[PDB]
């Protein structure tokens, strides 16, 4: 009679329950039902729960207490027509549909796999409407990552233990995560400051206006003295000079809004406005998302669709009026994270704390923003000429706010060229170049991104897998190299430099959606990765003498 459609949790059951007929009944699994434990050697392979030496066969078991939810299921399978598996999009939602699928047992024809990525009446319409097949290459993409990751972690660690010290951990990724903020603390413990000096200028227009310049030529050559009489010396013949307007110009210039976030750019933004942490961000998004009120949060796509598209477009036109409404849509290049209703404001949030209404009134603004048309200013560039120097004042003025419209709420005198100022005063000023950044949470995300390392689905786990575990730490919201951190990076980069490469990491990215298109099979790319893996980890557990890992000792003085 009735079909019957998983969910992995509650509050995704009671949001799909509103737009999901009688003929429905909705069951969230609660979790994941079925998952892996917590030259071959039979210890090592059930620790695991897969076997690199059998083919990769895998021992998946129930967890705990959730024996009797699989039975719960079974029933409910038995008195339904059809079952429809409503994961989420991404590929360890196809994996978790999988576990499903294989724990209820039946046959294939009895399951389907709906796509959606928002939860509202017309896409959870649209997702039935259609259903498809569960993707069998993107559960063997999903597996595969766990996979490699589950060998590299418990095969990489003991080694560790053996040769540094026991309770050490290792990371396909997290051990490339980490020599990041390694080569950033190096980098920063390394710099020498180096010392620069500017002068500016206050001068009186004819009229008796106030200008300020600051001095950017000599001898037509750029100005940049390094210490303290280098600048009196061009200060002294620049207080006798005779200062006047050598050229003026006036464009006008735009600014154009961002496009609408993605998983990357919302932590970044998140962490920058509101202060906001990646696991912060990610466990707010989610819960958003899963009240319906966003899209996915786990995306790396910028498109919007034409409903999405046309819905605030004519929020924009009903709400600010022509002026603000672009000729045509705005074209970036599944969805960006937006609204699912641009109707709804972060004040008229039900469910949601205090900061998960802040986190929607961002990604809110940013898509409005992103289809409103640009802000136009009227820039003004002086340049003055005073003997042998040559300096320089900007300026510039709002004409049409536009995009800005929708972000909170926030002047060169009149000269011709040819007018001759005043000199009134002249200001020295000491600088000092500064060391790179630190990364944040956010920032190591941004990088990460840049080279093609983590996915969407992997950076919130990567940021927090990485600490607690004595190599990295975040304080004061930034990121901080531990001694022990840069003991274990050069004994990785030493005895497993394939592995720890930033290009080999990023083409392992591009190995698994290889697997996922069907571009590539699965077992096969295992054991090319195993080979490789292999091959390091037999040299490293030799004597160093041998070239094998380096011991964290000391020697006396014997
Ligand atoms: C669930 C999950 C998905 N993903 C991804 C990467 C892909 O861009 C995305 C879906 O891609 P696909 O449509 O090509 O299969 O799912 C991860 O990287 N890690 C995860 O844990």
């Amino acid at each position: 009679g009735k079909a019957l459609v998983i969910v992995e949790s509650p509050a995704k059951a009671k949001t799909i329950n509103k737009y999901l007929g009688s003929d429905y009944v909705v069951k969230s699994s609660v979790g994941h039902i079925r998952d892996l434990p917590t030259d071959e050697r039979g210890a090592l392979v059930n620790r695991m729960g897969v076997d690199p030496w059998h083919n990769w066969e895998a021992h998946y078991e129930v967890l705990p207490g959730k024996e009797k939810v699989v039975s719960e299921l079974k029933q409910l399978a038995e008195k339904a027509d059809h079952i429809y598996l409503a994961t989420d999009l991404d590929r360890e939602g196809e994996a978790i549909a999988w576990h499903l699928r294989e724990v209820i047992g039946g046959d294939d024809a009895r399951y389907s796999r709906v796509v959606f990525n928002e939860i509202t009446k017309n896409a959870i319409r649209q997702a039935f409407n259609k259903p498809g097949e569960l993707n069998i290459d993107r559960v063997n993409a999903q597996q595969a990552r766990r996979f490699m990751d589950r060998v590299v972690g418990y095969m990489v660690s003991p080694l560790l233990w053996k040769k540094i010290a026991r309770g050490l951990s290792a990371g396909r990724v997290q051990s490339v995560a980490v020599r990041l903020v390694v080569e950033r603390e190096r980098e920063i413990k390394a710099f020498v400051p180096e010392e620069f000096w500017e002068v500016d200028a206050s001068t009186t227009t004819p009229s008796g206006e106030a200008l300020a310049l600051q001095v950017t030529h000599q001898n037509d050559k750029p100005f940049r003295p390094v210490n303290k009489e280098q600048t009196q010396a061009a200060v002294s013949l620049l207080e006798k000079a005779r200062y006047s307007v050598l050229e003026r110009e006036d464009k006008p210039t735009t600014s154009k809004p961002g496009a609408p976030f993605i998983t990357s750019t919302l932590q970044q933004a998140a962490s920058t406005r509101l202060g906001f942490g990646v696991k912060k961000t990610m466990m707010m998004a989610q819960r958003l998302y899963e009240a319906g009120y966003i899209t996915y949060m786990r995306t790396d796509s910028t498109n919007l669709s034409q409903d999405a598209v046309n819905m605030v477009r004519g929020y924009i036109s009903d709400n600010f009026g022509k002026k603000y409404l672009p000729e045509s849509p705005n074209q970036y290049a599944h969805e960006a994270i937006r609204p699912s209703d641009v109707n709804v404001m972060a004040e008229s949030l039900k469910d949601m704390e205090a900061d998960a209404q802040k986190l929607y009134q961002l990604i809110w603004r940013q898509f409005v923003a992103c289809q409103m048309t640009p802000a136009k200013y009227d820039s003004t560039t002086l340049t003055v000429g005073a003997g042998d120097f040559r300096l320089k004042a900007r300026g510039r003025i709002l004409r049409f706010d536009g995009w800005t419209k929708v972000m909170p709420a926030l002047i060169l005198p009149a000269v011709n060229k040819g007018d001759a100022l005043t000199l009134v005063e002249l200001t020295p000023a000491q600088h000092f170049t500064k060391p790179p950044a630190r990364f944040s949470e956010a920032s190591l995300v941004k990088e990460l991104e840049k080279r093609g390392i983590g996915r969407p689905s992997t950076y919130a786990s990567i940021i927090s897998t990485i600490q607690d575990r004595g190599y990295v730490r975040v304080e004061n919201r930034r990121f901080y190299a531990e001694k022990m951190g840069e003991i274990v990076t050069d004994r990785l980069e030493e005895n497993f430099r394939e592995l720890m490469n930033y290009d080999f990491t990023a083409q392992m990215e591009n190995s698994l959606d290889q697997v996922a298109n069907h571009e590539a099979e699965w077992k096969a790319v295992l054991d090319h990765f195993f080979s490789d893996f292999t091959q390091q980890l037999d040299k490293a557990e030799k004597d160093p003498e041998e070239g094998g890992m380096r011991p964290n000792q000391m020697v006396l003085t014997s």
